[PDB]
């Protein structure tokens, strides 16, 4: 009944927009966020169809499902990911912008170069498949980064990496020190 924290930084690489139309943003800062929900709905999607190449119990086992006759509890708790302190104070400091409007329509976007603090949870549920939940995790991160997230996928837009992925066991004594997402 172990928990391990993957956290980390995603930065944006070209102008990203998840929904004239304004990008979604924390009622508390009224800063720009990625959902856990935008994160975690593409990365399924992306491994489904990966594995594709009728569901597959490894994306369910992870990821979950709101979908019919599914009763598979999600591994893989999924945060909003923040603007970070760091970006806050780099931008400020050299008056740069974290989101810019263009035309397609009007279009927010956040700014290549801005990174947020993401979060990810995992429930060993199930300690024979840690390994192999964790390689399908990269899976899904690398497949994310081959791809792009919220709107403008085709014309370039929405592009982010993964960086800096830090693992730790936060309850319980699972060593987690072998792992490695990269
Ligand atoms: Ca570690
Ligand atoms: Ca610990
Ligand atoms: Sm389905
Ligand atoms: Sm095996
Ligand atoms: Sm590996
Ligand atoms: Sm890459
Ligand atoms: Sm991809
Ligand atoms: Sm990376």
């Amino acid at each position: 009944y172990s928990k391990i924290k993957i956290s980390g930084t995603i930065e944006v690489v070209t102008g990203l927009h998840i929904g004239d139309s304004p990008v979604v943003r924390d009622l508390q800062t009224k800063l720009p966020i990625i959902p856990g929900s935008s994160i975690k709905g593409k990365m399924r999607n992306l491994l489904a169809k990966h594995f594709g190449l009728q569901d597959d119990e490894r994306v369910l086992r992870l990821f979950g499902s709101s979908e019919k006759g599914n009763i598979q509890r999600a591994r893989l708790q999924i945060s909003d990911a923040f603007f970070s302190e760091k970006t806050k104070e780099h931008f400020a400091q050299n008056d740069i912008a974290y989101t810019e409007t263009k035309f397609e329509r009007q279009i927010e976007r956040v700014t290549r170069g801005s990174e947020f603090d993401f979060v990810f949870i995992y429930n060993v549920d199930e300690e024979s498949q840690v390994e192999d939940d964790f390689e399908n995790i990269e899976k899904a991160i690398h497949l994310l980064e081959n791809d792009y997230l919220g709107g403008g996928g085709t014309r370039g837009n929405g592009r982010i990496q993964f960086k800096d992925t830090n693992i730790e066991t936060v309850v319980g004594e699972y060593d987690s020190t072998n792992l490695k997402i990269k």
